[PDB]
């Protein structure tokens, strides 16, 4: 893997990047598309000791995108800063972000899309954190 875009002495102090796009079935648009959204890629990552992740997402400028994250699985105990469902929040164009500094140890889903279906086009997922994180594409 890459880099993503971290400034020289960042306290995030490790930054992989996953290259993806959205093409054909997987351009799968945002939540409000219920019957496509599920379409989308799938990325899933294990955090092995909790602590601070910061996910950027990066699509062409007139897009606007989002991403969701989804807990699979934590065997701790049922912390505070435990989940069901986060997400970037409101699309943005271009850019968004999600910042989780004290992320639970376990296994996650990542799902980056745009706003509307069929919008094709390449992104940058980029994962940052003090400790490396595994990440394989589910879909
Ligand atoms: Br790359
Ligand atoms: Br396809
Ligand atoms: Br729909
Ligand atoms: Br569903
Ligand atoms: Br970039
Ligand atoms: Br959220
Ligand atoms: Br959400
Ligand atoms: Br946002
Ligand atoms: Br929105
Ligand atoms: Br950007
Ligand atoms: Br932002
Ligand atoms: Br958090
Ligand atoms: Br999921
Ligand atoms: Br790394
Ligand atoms: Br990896
Ligand atoms: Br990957
Ligand atoms: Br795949
Ligand atoms: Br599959």
């Amino acid at each position: 893997h890459s880099s993503g875009l971290v400034p020289r002495g960042s306290p995030y102090t490790l930054s992989k990047r996953i290259n993806g796009k959205w093409s054909g079935q997987s351009a799968g648009g945002c939540g409000n598309f219920q019957e496509t959204h599920k379409n989308n890629p799938i990325y899933q990552f294990h955090i092995e000791k909790t602590g601070p992740l910061l996910i950027e997402l990066r699509g062409p400028r007139q897009y606007s995108v989002g991403f969701e994250v989804v807990t699979v699985s934590t065997l701790g105990d049922p912390g505070p800063h435990g989940f069901l469902r986060k997400s970037s929040g409101d699309y943005r164009c271009g850019f968004c972000y999600l910042e989780l500094e004290n992320i639970p140890s376990g296994i996650f889903n990542i799902i980056p899309s745009t706003f509307l279906p069929k919008q094709e086009g390449p992104f940058f997922l980029d994962f940052n954190s003090i400790i490396p994180i595994k990440i394989t594409q589910l879909q």
